[PDB]
């Protein structure tokens, strides 16, 4: 089997991407944030505290003839941005782009933190990291990809995120028309539960490539590119007037600037992030100070190849017995 679904930016900055997902019988379609940095599929629901719902579409398990309470199971998750959610668990039928999994754990939110409430466009998350990170207790549950894997034509999914435009998540096949050149594959460590890999270096604009190993994660659920302070300083030093602002929370730059590109290495191959992808616009409405799309990871504990980096590539998440990541230009 295969599946193919369009993913759409939630706003004009590409802060996140939503993909329609069918849950239950008859189908209830929710727009979920596919997140290769986490491993829970959770949704706003008829159980979510009413004051914490503000415009989201909710899953109502009582209206699904295939929903079943997973007795005794609870979940609770906290994300790197400080947001969180928790609740109980149903199993139900879940379909993405024509690919159907029966018995998928659908984690129903009883509580969500303010940032979820305040984002009316995201109805939940669909985790695509390794199932060892799933938070369901006392019986850990499998991701949608893990459950579908055996049925797929090939045990892979791909992320093809657009810049200011829709893109595609494919399951079970590699669309050879969706990228240019060849796909370069690189080793993955699953020891932390992430799609963790080592980039071979970087370049700033037209500068020379610096060969240096950068361990980090491919994370579709993180907006920006978080890299070591040395790398980030070298990038922003090429932008007149850019500075790190403790009050804003990272590097800012004059909105009048033209940003240089940023290149990262994948083995001997190179992925070029155009300068425009690094512009996240005014820090506040009407400001001439703009927020940078490349930020320091020094306070995180891990480097994160988020959407800024991934949307410059066609990315293969290869879930074979020994997982690997593939990157191509497009």
């Amino acid at each position: 089997s295969t599946g193919s679904a369009t993913t759409t930016p939630i706003d004009s900055l590409d802060d996140a991407y939503i993909t329609p997902v069918q849950i239950g019988t008859p189908a209830q379609t929710l727009n979920l944030d596919f997140d290769t940095g986490s491993s829970d599929l959770w949704v706003f629901s008829s159980e979510t505290t009413a004051s914490e719902v503000d415009g989201q579409t909710i899953y109502t398990p009582s209206k699904s003839t295939t929903a079943k309470l997973l007795s005794g199971a609870t979940w609770s998750i906290s994300y790197g941005d400080g947001s969180s959610s928790s609740g109980d668990v149903y199993t139900d039928t879940v379909s993405v782009g024509g690919l159907t999994v029966t018995g998928q754990a659908v984690e129903s939110a009883k509580k969500v933190s303010s940032s979820f409430t305040e984002d009316s466009t995201i109805d939940g998350l669909l985790g695509l990291a390794f199932s060892t990170l799933n938070t369901v207790s006392p019986t850990q549950q499998k991701t949608f990809f893990d459950n579908a894997k055996a049925s797929l034509d090939s045990p892979v999914f791909t992320a093809d995120l657009g810049y200011h435009a829709p893109g595609t998540y494919n399951f079970g096949f590699i669309d050879t028309t969706a990228y240019t050149g060849s796909i370069t594959y690189t080793a993955v460590s699953t020891k932390q539960g992430f799609w963790e890999w080592t980039s071979t270096g970087y370049a700033v604009g037209s500068g020379t490539f610096k060969s240096t190993s950068i361990d980090g994660i491919a994370d579709t659920g993180t907006t920006l590119l978080y890299l070591p302070a040395t790398v980030v300083s070298a990038y922003w030093a090429q932008v007149s007037g850019a500075k790190s602002s403790s009050s804003v929370g990272g590097y800012v730059f004059p909105c009048s600037a033209t940003l240089p590109s940023f290149t990262f290495g994948v083995g001997s191959a190179r992925i070029v992030i155009p300068g425009d992808y690094i512009d996240f616009g005014p820090i506040s409405t009407g400001s001439s100070s703009c927020f940078g799309g490349i930020q320091s990871s020094a306070g995180i504990g891990i480097n994160i190849f988020g959407d800024v980096a991934l949307k410059a590539a066609f990315v293969v998440f290869n879930g074979a017995t020994t997982p690997t990541l593939g990157f191509a230009s497009k």
